[PDB]
């Protein structure tokens, strides 16, 4: 008998509790979050006692929600067409017939002829950029890096309430931009991050990280509850590395590319440098959903949950009487 | 009494009205939407005396969903590694004291020297890609962009319904391509946009947005009832600015980027040119849904009528009965 | 009265069979899947008699889920700043009246003059890039790009369920990395995919697809039941050409975009080698959701199931008693 007043209970708690109230049926919600992401790096660093700039590591460079900063390179200075051994003892060679399809991707295509690439050492030959890339010891990484600063311009718009913000706030000043100290609880309005503390925030050693490259991904959610104050809607950022294969795989460990630079002689000849870059790749990720108030789903939200509550008094009260 | 008929009524036509004609739940629905995107922009522009084509000022080049078309430029040109002076004066200096780690990012490294940049300004050296950047007296924007065009081939499909359709449709030639006139309503299978027109339906002004840089929204959205005629399915343009931050905020007003180009002499010695790029980047956004008469969710949802106007009739009877 | 018993049968079993087990209401879902795509082609191939490698053919280079790997090229060497005449017949001009506003976009502004392109032939003059691109004679193909490979280091988490999984497994070896052969079927977990097989795995001809250009899409779908086995959690891969309107449309039947080389003299002045690129450009789409049992969702669903056959029982013999 008493159990019929418990059943009410749970149902008016549940259906008018939880499912009324903590769920936020009495508002609309905007799913269909408008977003712009526009990204600026700042930093110097020192590599092969040469300087480098944004327009240096940073790639691409148009300042969108995806960028590398390169961490470590093998330069490959001046190559140009032409036949040369391969430079990788993969490719060892004693024998012409040894130079045949069955040998993985190499600098170039394969001669099948065979060459000394030293004295100790005979390799297959190929035809293409040359000399090939010798992977030997290893290359340093660019300490400053840790320092470089990201600047994200974060625009969003939830278009069903007509509802803009931005991670930089109307009274941000250049003083700010001087001085603000980004935190995710503390400040979430500084557009200043230090790549050292994202990268740490991901959980991750940039040490390591810059030795064999990676994603991180920076994520922002605005999850505004518009029936409370414009200043209560803040951004979320939460960090992490994305290729999260990478740590656990001995074959693939981390994230590199490659890639050149042209260049031609007044004689005419082409000749390009080549570049194995590997770097931290940031991925800002935005996402987030709005409410407000609007009467109809409350009309609509009441009604079902006064049917519910019936509905399940009615069956309790049944299930009562016949047992 | 009557109100138990009220109620009737409004039970009947909520939930055979709206709940299953307005929004079609006698349909099914694929949210899946598969999209492609591709671009090409066409126009010539006249900039520091010097004609530029899409190969010039629009980055990146591979004609994706997002490019930018460059409406400004600060060039520095024949950039070489060395030791130079700051050229803005957030820099000055008096002491060397003054050339400290507290100094803003800059053009290179410091070097805790001070030099004279002019007879009337000192300020700190620093290491790196020489000269620095001037920033002194505004640079002019691209007037010509305004007319550039935008070629956008926009595929689309609905797997669920194997559905395929796209903004060039079978019948178009080159004589329409040629002569059609793109607007929203009125054609909007015309694949070419006038710059300007984008900029105009974001409802921003050329010159300014031009002169500071900014992100415009393409937003192609594919909302098509599959009952109706293939030709009822076409794509609803709108646009916007994404990032809306930028006209409220005075710390950073527009979007902008840099980059490089890479030269060698014949003497070996590294040079380039700098280049700070402003210019209006465009985000082709497509969404869409598709919806098609399928018997069961028709035998589902109209038991789900059934059932609802009958608890709503018995709820109202009873409630109606007791009071 | 037997229909009455035919309602229960098919009530529970739609409630408790499609419903509760089918739709696996007894599972909480996690859909916000976090995904990262890292790749990498190899492959060389001869054009123009040169040997042409990752960084030539790729673009862009960052290994991103999005990569055009270049099949066909127009190459315009050694472009400077001046006036020249129209290349294509398109151009065609006799009398200077004829280069006007009305001329389609070309290589660079129009002078208004009329100049002799050849002895058979007059054009529009124009102030640009020269000389302009010439497209009278189809240009080849890379045929060895069938046999290039695309490595694929995809990691994906559930985070709800704490849960990461990525195509390339833990037992991962470099023996496997050298040997395995991909199929959608027999082996998901080789990150090593054929290009020639992604293409007609997405149902083209790779002659044709390569003359043209084209898009292709990777969906590499994690759709798991985490109640199952880790072993279970396997990726499914699709392929598709997302320009489908392409294909049916004579205007634009391809995907191909310019860009240029830049390059100075010890003299000083600018020229550029411009390219028309034709490639196929692969899109990798990641999707998937994943669910695991949770207690409360299986009270709340069954509750429901009870209240959902109790309620139809209920109806059923109402309407049966009434008729
Ligand atoms: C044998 S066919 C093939 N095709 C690819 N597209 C491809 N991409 C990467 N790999 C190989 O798969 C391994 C993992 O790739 P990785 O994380 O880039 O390591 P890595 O930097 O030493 O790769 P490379 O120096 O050899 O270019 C590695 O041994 C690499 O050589 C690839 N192998
Ligand atoms: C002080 S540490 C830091 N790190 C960044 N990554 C970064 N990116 C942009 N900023 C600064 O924040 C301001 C807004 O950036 P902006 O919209 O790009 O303006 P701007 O074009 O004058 O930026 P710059 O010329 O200084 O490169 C601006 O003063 C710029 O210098 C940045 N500051
Ligand atoms: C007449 S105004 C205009 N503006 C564009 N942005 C634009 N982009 C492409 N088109 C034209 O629309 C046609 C289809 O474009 P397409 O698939 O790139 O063919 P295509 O390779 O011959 O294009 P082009 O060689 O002329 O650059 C083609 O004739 C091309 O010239 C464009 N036309
Ligand atoms: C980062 O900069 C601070 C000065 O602001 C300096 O003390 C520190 O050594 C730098 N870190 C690295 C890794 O260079
Ligand atoms: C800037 O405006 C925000 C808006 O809520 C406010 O929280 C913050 O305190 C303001 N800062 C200053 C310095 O006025
Ligand atoms: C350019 O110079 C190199 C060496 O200086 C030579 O091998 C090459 O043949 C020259 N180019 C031409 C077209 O002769
Ligand atoms: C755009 O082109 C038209 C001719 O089609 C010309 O009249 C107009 O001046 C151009 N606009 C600009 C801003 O150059
Ligand atoms: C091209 O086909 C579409 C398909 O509905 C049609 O609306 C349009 O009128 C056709 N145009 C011509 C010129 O036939
Ligand atoms: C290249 O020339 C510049 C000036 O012409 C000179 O400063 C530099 O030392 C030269 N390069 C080398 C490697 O000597
Ligand atoms: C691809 O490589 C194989 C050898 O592994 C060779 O037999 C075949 O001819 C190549 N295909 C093309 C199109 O070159
Ligand atoms: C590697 O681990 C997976 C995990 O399920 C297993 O299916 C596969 O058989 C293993 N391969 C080897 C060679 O152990
Ligand atoms: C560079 O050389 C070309 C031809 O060799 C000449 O036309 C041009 O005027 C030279 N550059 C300058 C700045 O004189
Ligand atoms: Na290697
Ligand atoms: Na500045
Ligand atoms: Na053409």
């Amino acid at each position: 008998g008493i159990i019929n007043r418990v059943v009410q209970l749970l149902i008016i708690s549940y259906f008018v509790g939880w499912v009324f109230l903590h769920e936020k049926a009495y508002q609309v919600r905007d799913t269909a979050i408008e977003s712009s992401v526009v990204t600026k790096v700042k930093g110097s660093g020192l590599y092969a006692n040469r300087v480098m700039d944004v327009s240096d590591y940073v790639t691409p460079p148009q300042g969108t929600s995806v960028f590398v900063i390169i961490t470590k390179m093998i330069v490959t200075e001046n190559q140009m067409q032409g036949f040369c051994p391969e430079s990788e003892e993969k490719y060892r060679c004693v024998s012409d017939s040894q130079c045949g399809p069955e040998r993985l991707p190499g600098g170039g295509i394969l001669t099948g002829r065979c060459v000394n690439y030293s004295s100790v050492l005979r390799t297959c030959e190929i035809q293409g950029w040359c000399p090939t890339e010798v992977d030997t010891v290893e290359t340093p990484i660019m300490m400053e890096a840790e320092n470089f600063t990201i600047f994200i311009k974060n625009s969003i718009r939830f278009p069903l309430f007509n509802f803009e913000k931005g991670n930089l706030l109307p009274n941000l000043t250049a003083r700010d931009m001087k001085t603000c100290r980004f935190h995710p609880d503390k400040d979430p309005f500084c557009p200043i991050l230090r790549v050292g503390d994202v990268v740490k925030f991901a959980g991750q050693d940039f040490a390591k990280l810059a030795r064999t490259g990676g994603v991180l991904g920076i994520k922002i959610g605005w999850v505004c509850d518009l029936d409370k104050a414009w200043d209560q809607c803040i951004p979320k950022y939460s960090f992490t590395r994305l290729d999260s294969v990478s740590e656990k795989s001995s074959v693939s460990p981390g994230y590199n590319f490659r890639f050149a630079k042209y260049y031609k002689m007044e004689n005419g000849s082409e000749y390009r440098t080549l570049l194995k870059a590997f770097g931290i790749r940031f991925d800002v990720l935005v996402y987030g959903n709005a409410g407000k108030f609007n009467i109809i789903p409350t009309i609509i939200s009441s009604v079902a949950a006064f049917t519910s509550v019936g509905v399940g008094t009615v069956l309790c009260d049944i299930i009562l009487l016949n047992f």
